[PDB]
């Protein structure tokens, strides 16, 4: 079960859910959400361990560009925390009312 | 900022968005999250930490031991982390009413 990996091997599994995306865009949607660099040394290897994991695959489309993807297996880690922060969040109307704007404004931004 | 918490300082963090908490409480609901038993020494070193980064402050009680809580920039980075996290699973119709789904199902829980 996936409710050990590092907020780091989480994140890169949170912007997979998002859409697949080759290596390079990962490590540029990572650097928006840390507002810091993030160096290839620490990406890579951490890619190389989730897709070990069963949790994303790889596809080598050419040389130098990878594209990542969840699998199915990835994708129930992103829902399985997700339930669980939501569980822990949605404790009362109010908080209940905040996710539920945060859920349509993203869907109307779409 | 505290997106560079780890994953069990964020974890923390989600527990406690739920409500304030004994020690020994947060480390039930950390072990029922994980599976596996959580030390002492990895929690309240931890609990420290979040203390002194101004996350989290502590009460020290007379029927229990000590309680625990969200600042108003704790409160701030669990809901920076969701909106972020919502910000990638919310891609489509499809995963809007997962989540609403999900919220709507918390909700009725409570
Ligand atoms: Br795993
Ligand atoms: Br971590
Ligand atoms: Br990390
Ligand atoms: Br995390
Ligand atoms: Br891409
Ligand atoms: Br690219
Ligand atoms: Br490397
Ligand atoms: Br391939
Ligand atoms: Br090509
Ligand atoms: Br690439
Ligand atoms: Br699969
Ligand atoms: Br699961
Ligand atoms: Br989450
Ligand atoms: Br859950
Ligand atoms: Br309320
Ligand atoms: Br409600
Ligand atoms: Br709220
Ligand atoms: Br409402
Ligand atoms: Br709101
Ligand atoms: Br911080
Ligand atoms: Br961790
Ligand atoms: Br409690
Ligand atoms: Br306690
Ligand atoms: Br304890
Ligand atoms: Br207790
Ligand atoms: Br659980
Ligand atoms: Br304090
Ligand atoms: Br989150
Ligand atoms: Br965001
Ligand atoms: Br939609
Ligand atoms: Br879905
Ligand atoms: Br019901
Ligand atoms: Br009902």
């Amino acid at each position: 079960d996936a409710r050990d990996l590092t907020a780091f091997q989480k994140n890169i599994l949170t912007v997979l859910g998002e859409e697949a995306r080759y290596g390079l865009a990962i490590k540029r949607e990572l650097e928006e959400y840390y507002g810091e660099e993030v160096n290839h040394g620490r990406l890579y290897p951490n890619l190389d361990d989730l897709v070990n994991k069963g949790l994303v695959e790889k596809s080598e489309l050419d040389k130098r560009t990878n594209e990542y993807a969840l699998t199915n297996e990835g994708f129930d880690a992103v829902v399985d925390d997700l339930e669980w922060t939501l569980s822990k969040f949605v404790a009362d109307a109010d908080r209940r009312e905040r996710v539920e704007t945060i859920v349509a404004d993203d869907a109307a931004a779409l």
